[PDB]
């Protein structure tokens, strides 16, 4: 019988590290193994302990006996580029968080099964793995699914809000912009990005338009919205915290105060901890290290009429998403 | 400067300096006087000569015999706090650019007529002065209008694009976001902004939502769109160049390729130099010092369907607007 | 038994002195004056902080007072500091943190409304200046108006003390690479007395003058005339670093310098002077309450007499906590 | 005349841009194997820091055409077989960031012609700094280095100060704009942990051999200078902060006179001089190696001074690589 699932992390990056932080903070899962061939054990101690965005780790972290020891818990450290060679089973890792960014198809992520992992959670959208958003469709998970995706940061922001708006008023169609903090895939100054020329341009100097499937992906976790949403992104030079800007047409008329009422109600009830709601005069830094997937900004949005509205929701793209990865794994464990 | 209208500039803040720069760069009007009671002549030289965003003035600027001398042309310097006392007429200034931002009503901007100026152009939105956007409604200007407004940079970006879309396909309704470079009204660190609390939060650290009437104001220069457009802004920590994000529903169906064709057509014909068009992989810095009001980014926009699109347009909020102020004065001069 | 304190100016330092007071409990804030921040706005500016995060505690407006952690605070809205009724509010000490009343004559305006002592949260042309850990025991009850110097002097002087005590400083030249502050501008703007300081702070490295190094010769008299320096403002929102190049009287290997700084940080300068060998960057000191943290790995010695020493400071949080510390120690001497 | 460029990064493109902008030399080849010819046009045409290229750039049946000049590209992974000879590449600029040693950089006459210039400090190639030791290059040396941007800023200033007052000792700090080796967010930099931390968020201390390297191009200063750097989140333009003890007493005004004199005479266009109230962006696209900021410096006394000099770490160096090839 499954109790508290043991977890391996592939890719000790922003998400790999903050998933580990979130697992130790929430206690919902146990981290027992980490693989990253570009960060050795002594370096992992440093990268985990000090964090420019979220501050120093509250807890203890050290290297001892070849293990990474976090709050007294030893963690097996692997250094493999090929995920099919990681001995997850030997280390007792049952679920693997696939957070490298480079193994996002079921075929590539399934490599972890060869080393004895039982299931894999891709920390990003997948071309073919079933995608889940906590609070929207995670109850559709079942234990026949050994390889799944937790979607994107942006889909985890848009989808809980889209669900409340659609449930209550009906979304005829919607177009989304996300203004998004810089990330590790960008460049400090103009450099090579042969697939995506705009993404090579210097991230500190530029507003950079970018494509994203996050809005269309909401139609996969909310099938009634299939084909009804799409969108794009602007990358801007802030270190963390991003925002969704949803322009949608509604089937039923909705005064903005009615939109506020149902979003606040959902934030206090069935979407508590997932969807937040504020009326305060907030800015992006007010959501740094905020664990919600989506926080509706009542004062920032604007209605043209009862059927055509612009809705604003904030997300700490690092911290909210990392906590959802842990939440999703604990839910999967409960369904074994 | 043969046959060019002679201009006085009230205020040598960033708009007044950039209008002055545009006048001498284009040759279209003759700056003959500048008023500013809070900036002495030696400081004017420094502020005009060095510019962090657009670089050193391409020309000569020096103080000589109590006048500011740009490219060899001497400019009379006034230091009057009471605009009704500036002796524009004695200096030969026929049109006055009212750029201080604190005399934007007709009652206050009209003070320049007392000192002998003949017309006043307010380089900002006005509560009561008729507003104009070059390329959109500037032919509605007539010689009875002694005090007018050139609207805002953002209105000057949206309105040319909205004109083309509405003219060809009909805009049923539209909602606009502008992702806006930082401005002088913002704060370096969290500070007081008693009327607009979010605007007081540190500009370098934050994405900051802000209200704007720029989209609604398009209903003034395009009367058929009255009540059909509104929007909001996100201020982000970039030094210059902003972007308009227009989500609109169209009356007639329009393939994205058809939108591109008619925008490109306008950019090469009657809106040449006002509305630009590109398909290149551009980012914000590529429009630094670009004098268009509005440059449509073909690749960055996205359509959900034939009646519902998101259109993207760049503007150097500083250089485009300042050149339009000069262009507007040149048009006024052509009527007398 | 804690001294009751009034704060004039509810800015970065006014608010963070208030935060430090309630967090440490060392003094009791009972009054705040700021004619540009009304009570409801005070709740917001104190609650939310882009740099140091949301306040850990409660803050609300109730019965016309600002209530922090259940403690009501009288709110004044006076432009003229001589008109603030500190005595009626029970404020015994006043933190003068507006930046515009830094002489003894101007800061003494608070005595007219009943304050007993004033602590200027800035350098003063004439008020005696104190740096915790360096010369604060030289304070005495006859001093009604004093200065806690600058953030930079509070970083440099504890380090300069250790180096001078142990090896002697013949002469030194200091650069501080300093985070942006409220006096700077977001884009090129008017600053008619200091032209460089009007240039846009997000885009530029900006050279600036500072009396901070010269002022160390006032809190450490043996160093009078032996230090000066300057600043570069750079576009980070908080945390700054001192870069002291000095000639030593007696020779010291760099490991000797590390030993005596580490010892000082663990003993007499604990909580004031920190010491690290970690691979730190400025973000690692955000909300760090030290006045000065020596970065052993970052400095470099040319020889046993000529060294460059690096020390970090959270210019907001270290200094604000020192203001509270200084008042606590003043109160213990009443 | 006639030059090829290995690599098309910030230094490769700006050398290429400085070549056509100055006309001192003719670019006739480019390599960089990780960017196709179409991408080359875009990267050279648009530049976030320095603006769009003042000219024309297209592709015409192969060949990158800049202002009407074909260039020919090779896209080869290792330098040993690039075929610079049949292209006309009389010189080659390294620019790749690797191949800074004389053995690894040597693989350029194996299929090429004549001389090779390394756009970085070299472990063992002879280094040169225009205006300081460039009049001591000779035709025997076919694998040379142009030092670094920072050495090119410090050395001209150090030469003038040393020639006139003698530098007993000096310690240097560079406050340096962000570079391509830094990271947008906290990421891996296994040999240099501080450099992995988020470049937008942080002042980052860093080691640099630039001040020690000055003792190599100015031998009388060997062992008399060292220093360090702080990386800060600005996009371009850096500044040198030199604190030094002088043998001969010097009023600051006398320091100003000899630096201004040098800037107008033998070091013109290499060492600049200003008393204006400048900030870093005032030097974007400035082609000087080093511009002395008179008002920013400070003296404690006649023998102990802090001297401040600005440099566009991209543009000044790139034009020195071109000026060095001009002097051969
Ligand atoms: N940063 C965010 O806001 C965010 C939010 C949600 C999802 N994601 C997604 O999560 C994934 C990780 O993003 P991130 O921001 O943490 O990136 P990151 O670059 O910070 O982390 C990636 C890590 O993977 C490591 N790695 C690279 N190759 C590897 C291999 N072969 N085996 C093991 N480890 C390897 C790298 O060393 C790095 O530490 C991406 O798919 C991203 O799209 C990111
Ligand atoms: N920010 C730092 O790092 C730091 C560190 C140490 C010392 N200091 C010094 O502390 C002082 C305050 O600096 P700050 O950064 O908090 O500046 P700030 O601008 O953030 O705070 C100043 C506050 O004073 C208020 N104020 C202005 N005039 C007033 C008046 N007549 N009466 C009452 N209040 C008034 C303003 O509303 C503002 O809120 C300055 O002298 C500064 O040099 C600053
Ligand atoms: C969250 C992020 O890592 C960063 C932003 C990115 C878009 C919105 C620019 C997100 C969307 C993804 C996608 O649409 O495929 C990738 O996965 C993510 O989580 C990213
Ligand atoms: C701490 C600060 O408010 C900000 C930086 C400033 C200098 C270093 C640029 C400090 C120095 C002062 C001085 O000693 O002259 C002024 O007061 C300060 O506290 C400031
Ligand atoms: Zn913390
Ligand atoms: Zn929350
Ligand atoms: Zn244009
Ligand atoms: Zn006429
Ligand atoms: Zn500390």
């Amino acid at each position: 019988f499954m109790g508290k699932v043991k977890v391996g992390v592939n890719g000790f990056g922003r998400i790999g590290r903050l998933v580990t932080r979130a697992a130790f903070n929430s206690g919902k899962v146990d981290i027992v193994a980490i693989n990253d061939p570009f960060i050795d054990l002594n370096y992992m101690v440093y990268m985990f302990q000090y964090d420019s965005t979220h501050g120093k780790f509250h807890g203890t972290v050290k290297a001892e006996n070849g293990k990474l020891v976090i709050n007294g818990n030893p963690i097996t450290i692997f250094q493999e580029r090929d995920p099919s060679k990681i001995k997850w089973g030997d280390a007792g890792a049952e679920y693997v968080v696939e957070s490298t960014g480079v193994f996002t198809t079921m075929e590539k992520a399934g490599a972890h099964l060869q080393g004895g992992a039982k299931r894999v959670i891709i920390s990003a959208p997948s071309a073919d793995a079933p995608m889940f958003v906590m609070g929207v469709n995670h109850e559709k998970y079942d234990n026949s699914l050994k390889i799944i995706s937790n979607a994107s940061c942006t889909t985890n922001c848009l989808a809980p809000l889209a669900k409340v708006i659609h449930d209550n008023f009906g979304i005829v169609e919607g177009l989304m912009t996300t203004v998004h903090a810089i990330t590790a895939t960008q460049k400090t100054v103009d450099g090579p990005s042969g697939k995506l020329w705009r993404d090579g341009r210097g991230a500190l100097q530029n507003i950079i338009p970018a494509s994203t499937g996050a809005a269309k992906a909401v139609g996969k976790v909310i099938p009634e919205l299939n084909g009804k949403l799409t969108g794009m992104a602007f990358r801007v030079p802030t270190a963390n915290v991003s925002v969704v800007d949803l322009t949608c047409r509604l089937e039923k008329p909705a005064k903005y105060d009615d939109i506020k009422k149902v979003v606040k109600q959902a934030s206090e009830g069935p979407l508590k901890g997932i969807l937040g709601y504020t009326e305060h005069q907030v800015v992006s830094s007010d959501f740094n290290s905020d664990t919600h997937s989506s926080t509706f900004d009542a004062g920032a949005g604007i209605a043209l009429n009862d059927h055509f509205v612009k809705l604003i929701s904030w997300y700490d793209n690092e911290f909210g998403y990392s906590n959802r990865v842990v939440d999703l794994m604990a839910h999967m464990a409960s369904k074994e």
